[PDB]
DNA sequence: GGATCATGTAACTGGC
């Protein structure tokens, strides 16, 4: 895991400027390794000549430079994928939902968005021999379309107990995009105390559309949506955690997703859910850097996501 | 209940500052709580030295911080869902309308769609005892269609004065879709006065259609929609309020509802109803995050809503 | 190759100001007799009396004078052009991608930006009479998007052992746009050891846009991607590495490349891929200072980057 | 013993 930013205590740095940054938004040497200069400079009491020292102490715990693409893919190849549910949908994304970087589900309505995300609330909480990711859940909603008696639902269909589940997921419902953002820095600090597997955005544009109404708040809504969405990746870089962020769809004027392109890119798995027929429906891969496009046929069972009982 | 926005004068705001938020539209600390930074910047007195204390002020009071999904669990079984006036429909529903949540019915001419408006505007006077809501209606029409003896017609089967009943009913007719959206921030004025336990909108679409005529203004009207709708989830969050809202069908070139992806995604909950035969129609889960895909039976009897008497 | 700064001592300069340049970011004298007198001024110790004998001592190695067309069409003749993995691309960029220079190929998002990062990671390994280049692959993301199960796959189609190749490739992640500047002065080092035939940047923009957020810090992210640009040119001009960065695009309020006109103008090579259908990508060339404006047709196989198996 | 001037980008539905 990633080391709490009062290990920089034990460098040269004292408390006054640790307990400032804490309040700027970093919980970690990783989130503090990471921020560029620019940001340590903009704290009210850090000046230049702390931020410097900042930069270089905690760059000395974590590391920045190079190394050889056999490393990486070492341990890579140890990192966690959550089930997603269904054999059928696990066998597409090669063995689940990936850590460490943001996947994307969208789809017309009915498609099973939320119940995706709240099967991944439960199945998160597995052991990893499971399929599973040994850690709790933290589901933020801008729909107030959190159930937990589908939570239940599945808890039970794989053997957890019904009231650890409920336990150990952390749920916060945002009520515009400034709340949608400011959940981001809350969650920053629940997550260096207890271990979280899974961070659950839905929907993450369904707010981004209202908040910004004339034809001229455009380009500022993307830019408010570019940040959060990087406020996300630095949750996966730092915590290892898995993102899953919902969105929504349009007619072209024949589905495509909103938020443009700033979350086409951001976004490192796109996953277009679509009805089959009856509670059946199809996941199809739009964007990945590695799984080829390909779809699947899942369902939609009393007990969550599951695979089509035929 | 939602506390009224003159609880903020306790705190820091002079009256001249909040005089200027209820005028905007705000009549709760609820609602300036969810508000994002950018409205209170858009009033024409509210400086941006003020809104920052305002937001921070009014979060002292609201949760806005994350929570278990225990206490969320624990919290939901006690929301209220009124009944419909149909065994066979509240079986489907699970116990009735949820309140706090958009519910959608839609279908074909005739199949009941104001009649169970109709129903619902009497039984969410009930005592929470019979399944009711304890408390009054809200009946925004955009058609003409509110019949008031039809009110009556269900008042007397509960047993209700029929007196009262068309006392704690508060109608109003929307002629274009800005009349519509400028009746909901005179509702939120009433609302927090007395109490009410269900606002209904009938028909939420019908005057979307001719409004925007050219092909050219189709995505405005999908935003002026999208406005509409977020503005009812407001009321719901900040009021505890049920919406129900009915949509109009259109042919597959078998029937689809309108309104388009917006309101699709918006509404949690949608019904499909269709004629079954003489006086029985079939109500159909088209979307939910809880309940399964499944059918009722109910009817349309001389008291209102009812089942099938066969 | 170019010479290390090390042969600078057998000239007149002592070991305490050569050792004073290569903590500065020397290290090869084709890179001290680029730099401009004022750069070497910026150096602690180094003073006026120094710079202007390291400058004179290194000029003496390398040609900076003029020569005729004739010597540079002739060595230009012999310049390596790295295969992309596709005949159909090859024959548009008149053999391969060109080294000692920046190509950029930006594009929509799926239209496989990092597919082709990834085969030129691989090919860039071949010997010259296969098409590649002949040397170890620099590999900076941005994205967290490097998939060496996607070098494997690629490695097998032309032969090469998994093993070697996942050993040849330099791996770094940038987590800011001052540490992505950062990584380069480290690439500098590293590539006078071994030999670097290609350096990637994927995305070389991606971060730029959230780093500078407010509409002032336009401005000085445009001069801060300058310097970066200008960085990825000096190593393309001394190590003779094939420069290839990855850009994003945006909405014409069809699609157009961010980055500006710094990049517009740094670039040599612009390639703007498009989906055409299925897996088969449309490559266009969108500037060039050699190849006329023309089209190409390649494919996304399950071996990289290949040709439209049709 | 004794004063003085100059530049630089960015998305979005609707029958016979
Ligand atoms: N308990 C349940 N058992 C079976 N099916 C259910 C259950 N609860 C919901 N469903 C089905 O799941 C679907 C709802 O999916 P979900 O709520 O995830 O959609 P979504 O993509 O979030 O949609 P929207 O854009 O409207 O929010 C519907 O088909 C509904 O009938
Ligand atoms: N007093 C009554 N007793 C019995 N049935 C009635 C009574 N009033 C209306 N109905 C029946 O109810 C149906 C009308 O339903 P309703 O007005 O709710 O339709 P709707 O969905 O609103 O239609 P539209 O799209 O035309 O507005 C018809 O079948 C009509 O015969
Ligand atoms: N193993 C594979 N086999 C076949 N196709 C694949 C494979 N891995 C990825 N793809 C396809 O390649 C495309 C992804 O391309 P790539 O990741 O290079 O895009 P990009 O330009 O970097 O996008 P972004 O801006 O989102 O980062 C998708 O169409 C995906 O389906
Ligand atoms: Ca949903
Ligand atoms: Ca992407
Ligand atoms: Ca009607
Ligand atoms: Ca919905
Ligand atoms: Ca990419
Ligand atoms: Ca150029």
């Amino acid at each position: 895991g990633p080391q709490p930013i009062s290990r920089l205590e034990q460098c040269g740095i004292n408390a006054n400027d640790v307990k400032k940054l804490e309040e700027a938004g970093f919980h970690t040497v990783e989130a503090v390794a990471y921020a560029p200069k620019k940001e340590l400079i903009n704290i009210k009491g850090i000046s230049e000549a702390k931020a410097d020292k900042i930069l270089a102490e905690a760059a000395k715990l974590v590391p920045m430079g190079f190394t050889t693409a056999t490393e990486f893919h070492q341990r890579r190849s140890e990192i966690i994928q959550i089930t997603t549910g269904s054999k059928e949908l696990d066998k597409l994304l090669q063995g689940g939902i990936e850590t460490g970087s943001i996947t994307e589900m969208f789809g017309e309505f009915r498609t099973g968005k939320t119940q995706i995300c709240h099967t991944l609330a439960v199945t998160c909480q597995l052991p990893i021999d499971r399929g599973g990711g040994e850690g709790k859940a933290m589901y933020i909603d801008t729909e107030g379309t959190f159930r937990p008696e589908r939570l239940l639902a599945v808890a039970e269909r794989y053997g957890l107990s019904g009231s650890d589940v409920l336990d150990n997921v952390a749920y916060a419902r945002a009520f515009n995009t400034d709340h949608q953002t400011q959940l981001l820095y809350q969650a920053s600090a629940m997550m260096v105390e207890s271990r979280y597997a899974l961070l659950i955005v839905d929907s993450a544009t369904a707010l981004y559309r209202t908040d910004y109404s004339g034809r001229g708040e455009l380009s500022a809504r993307q830019m408010h949506l570019a940040r959060f969405l990087r406020m996300l990746l630095r949750l996966a870089d730092e915590f290892g955690v898995a993102v899953v962020i919902t969105n929504q769809v349009v007619a072209q004027v024949p589905k495509k997703p909103i938020g443009g392109n700033i979350i086409a890119h951001a976004s490192t798995t796109r996953l277009y859910l679509r009805k089959g027929r009856g509670e059946t429906r199809i996941c199809k891969i739009y964007d990945s850097p590695c799984l080829p496009e390909a779809e699947a046929m899942f369902a939609i069972n009393a007990d969550g996501v599951g695979d089509a009982k035929d």
